[PDB]
């Protein structure tokens, strides 16, 4: 699966998205019990990858984003209406939508809403195997090459 490369009309979104998708999305490694150092290995209990966006460097400041950007390209290269309507929830349009749900413990927690109160579309139910398929995608043709 490789579609097409991700416009920048939605670049008025991705910054405020990607300060909201950190906010999200790094407290999911630090339930083995990671946490922020300085250098890159596993044995002695860490997991740098636990910084904020903007404090991350330019490299990994990508490297949050990138999972926006596979929840984004694939969806407007779908064919569908991806266009942003319904403008997202939190920093522009003051409805309080997006941090719902967090707990604090000793580390980085900041606040996915896990949100089950709507129903999922008929679409990203069925995409939890084409953006799981990406992931060997990606990494099958770096692999066969």
């Amino acid at each position: 699966t490789s579609q097409i490369v991700l416009p920048p009309h939605l670049e008025r979104i991705r910054e405020r998205l990607a300060e909201n998708i950190h906010e999200l999305w790094v407290m999911n490694k630090i339930e083995l019990g990671w946490q922020y150092g300085p250098v890159r290995d596993d044995n002695k209990r860490q997991h740098p990858c636990l910084v904020e966006f903007c404090k991350l460097p330019e490299q990994e400041r990508n490297y949050n984003l990138q999972m926006s950007l596979e929840t984004l390209k694939t969806l407007l290269a779908l064919g569908c209406h991806v266009g942003i309507a319904d403008e997202h929830a939190e920093e522009k349009v003051k409805k309080m939508k997006l941090p719902k749900n967090y707990q604090l413990t000793s580390g980085y927690k900041p606040a996915p809403m896990d949100l089950s109160f709507i129903k999922l579309t008929p679409s990203q139910e069925a995409m939890v195997d084409k953006l799981a398929e990406n992931a060997h995608n990606v990494w099958a043709r770096d692999r066969i090459r």
